[PDB]
């Protein structure tokens, strides 16, 4: 059942009013329908359309939206009793009772359309399913402080022009916007030859001057609209005094144009201001899909490893012992890699001892500090002694900090001068500071230790990466320490004093840590108690009823070939036990007290005891009722598995010439218990139960099948 009538996750519709319904309800006399109320008839429609669970939840918080935009656009519209009704219908259609804390913070974030709360609630969902690890809250969090996912919509919803040939990021919808700032750009010295009387008669110059020269080639104002392709971070990070100066290679206009968007923008965020819907959108789903991807990369990482070749206490010492060259040595062909911190004086340090790193076999250098996501073309480009790549060279000035030989630049000189390979592994998005929160740091070096996983370990590469010491090594992570790039990719991290020594980087206690929570507001845990939920949906019989033909299988392939011999011997015993046979049981009901006998007789056998396994379930009664129903089993262990001993399992429907004693792995057992008896939201505790423990051994009981109980 990809889709149960009775998982409490079915976004039922039964108490949401159709469009039909809706029209009367919010009709005005003499008002005609307009485009507002139109989109919304619209996506109602389209909710009561939808097969799609998943989708229908997420046109279901974006009718939301339109609602709550309405309700501020128009206060005193005579369809708003019938819109929040509606509204309050949609909040209850998603949000079961049981989820108060978990709707509140989540309904919190504005724009409940932009994807945000979609994504929010569909984890939530998995984790209260087991389906997903705990993760929502954490999820919630990032949300709230990211300056785009929480950030009040105010960009541009219009059409773009078919005329731009770009994708379109930013629009600023009236260009008069310029000469609303405090800033006179067009009093300045260097437009005078222009003759202009304002912000917004300078830009059109600024635009066509960059494009016939290299920079803002992405920018196009078509009928008093600005239309830009170049992301926040790719113009911080090329347009400043660095890079921008009079009489400089690519002199003040870019940085001209970029200081007033920041005017323009305000108190807003960037992307609040000026971004269109659609990226707005994109934008928020995607960071939330790679957040959870960098968390999930944290859980449960084994710093063992690693801490036994680089974590005793003195391996400074005994890296400070080799020389410089026997460093060097143990680096490229023992580590085959070494990551150095961000410094100047790291660069020089590198490139002085470059022969030598060659020598014994360096393939690539990689740097944190450009994002491949712009400039890994523009890279090529240079490696190749193309002069395309004009973002590139910005970019270095600004990261030399406008030295014209500078480090950085020479790093790259270095690579292609010597056929290195060079790899950008930064990731531009979430990039511009302040990073004044631990969430937007995790963010934003998950994506990048992602890419140097993906990238530099891998057979017959022999690396060196340069990257900012909160990249290098572990810093605060989602319940648990995010790893550094120096963990993942199994190397040591490094600086160069300002004596010009060469030392190892330590991973510090006081980094790898949690980062530092408060709980969300009335939180609870998400994560379902005991064992397994086994699907929130009725279980049943694939084929007709299972043999110990259809079983062998399930034996066979839970062990290996060299210990099913033996396997299948302890099967037959067991089978073949005078006193198991004896302890046979097949009245339902009257079988509550065999698991332990079966244990003690396992034990009298010589077999290794298991903690058993018991599953219980929820069956349709008589006037739309529902009884909890269970079983239980002993089980022995053998090569790592628990396998289930089940002398009662007659008491259940099954073939006419089946074994009395089932005998399957604890998994397979719970299935096939759960499948024979048409099973109704199953739920797997892994330790046997008698007496009262067993007899009120019931599911979680939000699991009970509940109607959708609204109107
Ligand atoms: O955009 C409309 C309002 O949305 C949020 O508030 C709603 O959702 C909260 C969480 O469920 C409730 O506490 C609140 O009563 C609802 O109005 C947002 O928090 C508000 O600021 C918005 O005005
Ligand atoms: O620019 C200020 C306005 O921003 C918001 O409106 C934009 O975003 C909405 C949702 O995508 C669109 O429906 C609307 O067309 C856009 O202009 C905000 O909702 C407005 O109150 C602001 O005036």
């Amino acid at each position: 059942l990809g889709g149960s009538p009775y998982s409490p996750f079915r976004i039922g519709l039964e108490g949401v009013w159709t469009p039909e319904v809706l029209k009367a309800r919010a009709s005005v006399i003499g008002k005609p329908i307009g485009e507002s109320y139109k989109r919304i008839l619209a996506k109602l429609q389209r909710i009561h359309n939808s097969n799609i669970l998943d989708e229908r939840q997420g046109l279901m918080h974006e009718l939301m939206e339109l609602i709550d935009l309405y309700e501020e656009s128009q206060p005193s519209s005579e369809r708003l009793n019938a819109f929040r009704e509606l509204r309050t219908q949609l909040e209850k259609a998603l949000y079961l009772p049981e989820m108060e804390a978990l709707k509140k913070q989540i309904l919190q974030i504005p724009n409940k359309g932009s994807g945000a709360a979609r994504f929010l609630l569909r984890t939530a969902m998995n984790e209260m399913a087991g389906k997903t690890s705990e993760s929502t809250a954490d999820l919630i969090r990032f949300a709230l402080q990211d300056t785009v996912i929480s950030a009040p919509f105010r960009g541009y919803a219009g059409a773009i022009p078919e005329a731009i040939d770009f994708p379109v990021k930013y629009v600023i919808e009236d260009i008069s916007v310029f000469d609303k700032i405090q800033t006179n750009y067009w009093e300045l010295p260097a437009y005078e030859s222009w003759n202009e009387g304002s912000n917004s008669a300078l830009l059109p110059g600024l635009l066509r001057e960059s494009q016939s020269k290299g920079m803002l080639s992405k920018c196009r104002i078509i009928e008093n609209s600005l239309y830009i392709g170049h992301s926040y971070e790719e113009m911080f990070y090329s347009i400043s005094p660095y890079s921008n100066q009079v009489g400089g290679p690519y002199e003040l206009y870019p940085f001209t144009f970029f200081s007033m968007l920041q005017e323009v923008q305000g108190d807003l965020g960037f992307e609040q201001a000026f971004a269109t819907r659609n990226f707005f959108n994109t934008l928020v789903s995607d960071r939330l899909s790679l957040m959870e991807n960098t968390m999930l990369l944290t859980e449960s990482f084994d710093y063992t490893p690693w801490d036994a070749i680089y974590g005793d206490i003195n391996y400074d010492e005994q890296f400070a012992a080799m020389s410089i060259n026997e460093r060097i040595e143990k680096c490229m062909n023992t580590y085959r890699g070494v990551a150095f911190q961000n410094s100047s004086k790291s660069i020089d340090f590198f490139l002085n001892n470059l022969t030598t790193f060659i020598d014994n076999g360096l393939t690539e250098i990689a740097i944190s500090d450009l994002p491949y996501d712009i400039v890994q073309q523009e890279i090529s480009q240079f490696l190749q002694g193309s002069n395309e790549w004009k973002t590139l060279d910005a970019m270095l000035f600004n990261l030399d900090k406008g030295d014209i030989n500078g480090a950085f630049r020479k790093l790259l000189q270095s690579a292609k001068d010597n056929n290195i390979k060079f790899r950008a592994i930064g990731h531009s998005d979430n990039s511009v500071p302040p990073f004044n929160n631990p969430y937007k740091s995790l963010y934003y070096k998950g994506n990048i230790i992602a890419e140097a996983i993906e990238k530099l370990d891998r057979e017959g590469q022999k690396f060196v990466v340069f990257a900012d010491s909160s990249l290098l090594n572990s810093t605060p992570g989602t319940g648990r320490p995010m790893p550094g790039l120096v963990q993942y990719l199994k190397i040591p991290a490094t600086v160069v004093d300002s004596d010009g020594a060469w030392q190892f980087l330590p991973d510090v206690a006081s980094s790898r840590v949690p980062i530092e929570v408060t709980e969300l507001e009335n939180w609870q845990v998400l994560t379902p108690p005991q064992g397994k939920i086994l699907g929130l949906k009725q279980f049943k019989l694939t084929a007709g009823f299972p043999t110990e033909q259809s079983r062998l299988p399930l034996l066979e392939n839970s062990v290996s070939e060299d210990l099913r011999e033996e396997l299948m011997q302890k099967i037959d015993a067991i089978k073949n036990d005078v006193k198991m046979n004896s302890l046979v049981c097949m009245e339902a009901g009257s079988c509550d007290s065999v698991s332990p006998k079966v244990a003690a007789r396992l034990k009298d056998m010589g077999l290794e005891a298991g903690m058993g396994a018991s599953i219980t379930w929820w069956r349709r009664e008589g006037g739309m009722e529902f009884s909890h129903q269970m079983h239980t089993t002993a089980s022995f262990k053998f090569a790592g598995k628990e396998f289930a001993v089940d002398a009662s399992h007659l008491q259940f429907v099954h073939d006419q010439l089946d074994t009395t004693i089932l005998i399957l792995p604890v998994d397979d057992w719970a299935l096939e218990i759960a499948q024979r008896n048409r099973a109704i939201n199953p739920f797997v505790e892994y330790v046997s139960k008698t007496g009262n423990m067993l007899a009120l051994f019931m599911p979680p009981l939000f699991t009970k099948p509940r109607l959708t109980r609204a109107l």
